């Protein structure tokens, strides 16, 4: 199995990061609030779990919002 990873950067808006996690993800806006503030204090954090071919779509979707999104095999 592998994981995308969200990385903290200094453009986009915490609000904006929020509502992304909402609209690509479906996740309730506790949940995303909840992702967006792990990433903010922690610097990145999982946002998504699955097949390597499932995280290769979801990092696809975060680049195309502007979210600096990588993938990696979860051990
Ligand atoms: C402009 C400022 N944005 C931030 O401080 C960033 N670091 C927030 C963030 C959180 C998670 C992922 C990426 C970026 C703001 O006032 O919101
Ligand atoms: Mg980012
Ligand atoms: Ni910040």
């Amino acid at each position: 199995p592998w994981v995308t990873i969200v990385w903290d950067d200094p453009v986009n808006l915490m609000s904006y990061v929020t509502y992304v996690f909402q609209k690509l993800f479906g996740y309730s806006e506790p949940h995303a609030t909840k992702l967006m503030l792990q990433v903010h204090n922690e610097g990145k954090a999982v946002v998504s779990a699955g097949s390597r071919e499932s995280m290769e779509v979801d990092v696809s979707k975060l680049h195309a919002a502007g979210l600096w999104a990588t993938m990696q095999q979860d051990r």
